[PDB]
């Protein structure tokens, strides 16, 4: 894509190495690298682009075009009017800017549908959360399949020097203990994400616990002596939906529901629960 065809209007967001801008060509979102981006970051950007080229789904952000011929590299994606899912839900209250319970189901169902698509490709997202989802017009939800280290969500990641930055509060117990990331662990993360949506993003998962306590909690899952703790049922969440969350947090990976079952529950079975 010709970079000259792009007209920059606003800077939406930024990370350690990248910046997202609103651009006119028709609005698109454009991720560009910082002027002080390392060649390491450039290489990561290229890899990121190659991954995105594969993922084509109504509920996955799409790669509309690239500008990699010159520095800094550009990635062009859907512009989503309402920004990220976390910030969107935080600005809303449950219906007595309001959002209804049926809509929350619809939002989660779209996420589930996006993850269902990724599952058929055996693609593991590894960082599913409301902060990595986007909201367009008509409550359209798309999962972001690229990353950016925004300072706003620094507290959502566990940092140790020389280690990978890990979203431990969204990670399955076998993830925390082994670094074992699979589709089954994506399901666990979906459960936490579903919890966020029903909480309307009013609280961080295990928010009153420290990182080390969350890590220790994963050890209690492994041990299985009935001392592990779960995220509590959100006020807006009915028991039946919550039991679904719990199945996502089963100790055994094979006991966690596939995204096909999760989507069916949220899009169909729960329609009678309103
Ligand atoms: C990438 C993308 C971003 C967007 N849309 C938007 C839109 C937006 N604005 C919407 C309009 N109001 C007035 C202000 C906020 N603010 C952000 S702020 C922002 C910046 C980046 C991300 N997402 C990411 O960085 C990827 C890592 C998850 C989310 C929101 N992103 N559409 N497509």
């Amino acid at each position: 894509f010709p970079r000259s065809r792009l007209r920059f209007k606003e800077k939406l967001g930024e990370g350690q190495f990248g910046e997202v801008h609103l651009c006119e060509v028709l609005l698109v979102a454009v991720k560009i690298l910082r002027p002080d981006a390392t060649k390491n970051a450039r290489n990561d950007f290229l890899k990121e682009v190659k991954i995105m080229s594969r993922l084509k789904d109504p509920n996955i952000i799409r790669l509309l075009g690239v500008c990699v011929q010159d520095d800094p590299l550009c990635m062009i994606t859907d512009y989503m009017e309402n920004g990220d899912l976390n910030q969107f839900l935080s600005a809303h209250q449950l219906e007595d800017p309001t959002i209804s319970y049926p809509m929350l189901l619809h939002v989660a169902a779209q996420i589930a549908s996006g993850m269902r698509y990724l599952a058929t490709l055996n693609f593991v997202h590894r960082d599913l959360a409301t902060r990595n989802c986007l909201v367009g017009e008509n409550f359209t939800i798309k999962i972001a399949d690229f990353g950016m280290s925004r300072n706003l969500y620094a507290g959502d990641y566990y940092r140790v020097q020389g280690r990978a930055v890990l979203p431990i509060r969204w990670m399955a117990w076998e993830c925390i203990l082994m670094g074992k990331f699979t589709t089954a662990s994506d399901v666990w993360a979906f459960g936490v994400t579903l919890w966020e949506v029903l909480m309307l993003c009013r609280a961080q998962p295990f928010g009153q616990l420290t990182d080390e306590q969350v890590i220790e909690n994963a050890g209690e899952f492994f041990r299985d002596q009935g001392r592990q703790v779960y995220l509590s049922r959100p006020p807006a969440c009915p028991q039946g939906l919550y039991e679904l969350m719990l199945r996502c947090w089963s100790r055994e990976s094979e006991q966690r529901p596939p995204f096909s079952q999760l989507h069916r529950f949220l899009a169909e079975d729960a329609l009678n629960t309103v």
